[PDB]
């Protein structure tokens, strides 16, 4: 199910989060089933913004081979909680985006949850600075997710194959 | 699906909504599939509150024959929009509850929607002051729902059979 | 003034806050200057409600001798943070109400703050189960307030004189 | 004062608001007394952003001759209400910004309001594509404001004198 029992959890986020080091390209390695990703090879690119926060450009490769993308803006509405962001994507209502853990140069774990009464809808992603990530790191991040009730066996492994994804350039 | 494409619609609500005439017992006649109703024979009872708004007591009959209930509070956070309520149920995050149409003495149409990025999760109910409602009224209210994109063929018809539901008293 | 520089602070709230023990009558002992209290002898009475949360009845004695009162409802929108309440007063927009500290039987310190861009508007009150409170307790609670930036120097001392407030009954 | 009785009004906003035509430089002509503008010669510059919405750069000239400025991002959280924006200024909490009326090439009237219980704090500004605006336009826009309860009598007339504001360049 996309909708799960219980209200949203409140996991810990990355201490001393530094958005400048978080900028650049991230590859989707695993993610919870969701409605927005329609393809494979997903990347997120975060870039400087003349205003506050940073800009967002997400791209994926659809089955027909076309590259589909969305633009957005990311802002931490409380400057004292810089890892707790609101993402504003074109044609979407705002969604939360929490950086739960990152070392900036290899991996990040991101989490988002919206309450639906006594249920909730959550999204989570393990991302990497490369199209792959070591199994040891994946299992560690999955452990973090399990610790607050995420169904890790539901995680999808994103296709990042070099040939299949060549159209991403 | 419980989660549907598009952001929440903004249907018109009942003009000149009068919560005092809305109080009392309502029977669930049809509703969109949802996660909270686990049984049949559902009723909603709205009662006076010493504070602002009104109090909520929802009851249903589970398959095992036990009656399960929840208490809540209903408040219109903007007094100038009295038909646009927030419902606060025990152990639940707040949810919207809009009275789209009612004649107070026979039927009401209620709607609730929460945005999930570019998707949404909606709930809707046709309720009656009696365990049944005339087909003509049902079709009229379904027409209202269709006019803003609700999938009316997905509506569930609640079992309100006198014998099956006798445990509701 | 009423609006001061900086965003609202997030002070710690009462651990294991038990609303049931918080019910009953409280006397205003000191409070920050505000727009709603126009007289003296202020009291807050919190009572059981059939729904969630509790009901609110605040009364004060105006300079002309008239007793003025308001009703409201109090609800903790996040059940896991029971001391962080939203108060809904008749014809008012919702306002936050945080129980920072209480021993239920003698005193409580309440705090509320709303952001106004790079400024904020804050309210705070020391209340007592009696019309007076020990000077030692008061100094203790003022210490808490000044610890997160409240200007305790601006606190008003509420007239609770038994003769002046006799109209309160 | 800055805080006045009653909840925020909901004035009508500019129909078919086109952010692209709203970009560029605006001069503050009149504004309600507020906490953020500490000088004169105020200007707002709105620019393209790679993400959603637009970027904000506000500048003014303090009495000591120093130019003070702030950066921010503007986003319409509901794409169907493009004139109802949220402004995120550096180190400030989010604030509403509603374009009530503009012809893009000459004037705009902006409004913002935040509820404080049964009171409110409002901001409003008349801006112009030039350092001055025709008296007729000004009276027109004041009429709009007074029509929903703004105290136009309290409006400050911003010093845009070319010599006094020369440091703005
Ligand atoms: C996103 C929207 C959304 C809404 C609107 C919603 C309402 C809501 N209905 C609830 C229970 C309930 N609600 C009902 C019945 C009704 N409820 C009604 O709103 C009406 C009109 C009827 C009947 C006429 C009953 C019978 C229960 C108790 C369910 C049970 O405990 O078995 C609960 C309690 C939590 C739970 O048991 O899951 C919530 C939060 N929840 C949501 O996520
Ligand atoms: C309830 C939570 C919730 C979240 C978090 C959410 C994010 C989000 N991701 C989007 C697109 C996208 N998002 C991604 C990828 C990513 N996105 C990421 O947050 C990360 C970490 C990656 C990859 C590493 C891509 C590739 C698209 C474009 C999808 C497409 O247009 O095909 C959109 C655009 C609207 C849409 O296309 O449906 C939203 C709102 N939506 C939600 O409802
Ligand atoms: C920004 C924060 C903020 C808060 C917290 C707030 C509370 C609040 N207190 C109110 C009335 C009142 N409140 C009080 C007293 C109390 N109230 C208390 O919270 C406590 C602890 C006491 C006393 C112990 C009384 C006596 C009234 C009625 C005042 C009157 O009608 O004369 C009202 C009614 C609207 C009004 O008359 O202005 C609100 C919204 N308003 C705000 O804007
Ligand atoms: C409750 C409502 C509310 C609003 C709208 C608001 C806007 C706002 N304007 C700001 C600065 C500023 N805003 C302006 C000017 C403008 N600003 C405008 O919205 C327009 C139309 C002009 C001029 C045409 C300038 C010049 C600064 C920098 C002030 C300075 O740093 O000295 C800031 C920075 C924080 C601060 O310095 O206080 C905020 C939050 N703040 C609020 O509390």
């Amino acid at each position: 199910m996309f909708i799960k029992p219980g209200r949203c959890p409140k996991p810990a986020v990355q201490e001393d989060f530094d958005a400048a080091r978080y900028l650049g390209v991230w590859y989707d390695i695993q993610r919870l089933p969701n409605k927005f990703q329609k393809g494979e090879c997903a990347t997120a690119t975060y870039s400087l913004s003349p205003g506050v926060g940073f800009s967002v450009f997400n791209r994926e490769r659809l089955a027909n081979g076309t590259i589909k993308s969305v633009i957005g803006s990311a802002i931490a509405e409380d400057p004292c909680e810089p890892a707790k962001l609101q993402f504003f994507h074109e044609n979407a209502a705002p969604v939360p985006y929490w950086v739960l853990s990152t070392d900036y140069d290899n991996y990040a774990l991101v989490y988002s949850c919206i309450n639906l009464g006594a249920s909730h809808a959550a999204y989570a992603s393990i991302v990497s600075r490369q199209p792959t990530l070591p199994e040891e790191t994946i299992k560690k991040l999955q452990g973090t997710m399990s610790s607050f009730g995420v169904g890790v066996d539901t995680l999808l492994t994103t296709n990042q194959d070099a040939a299949y994804c060549s159209a991403m350039n």
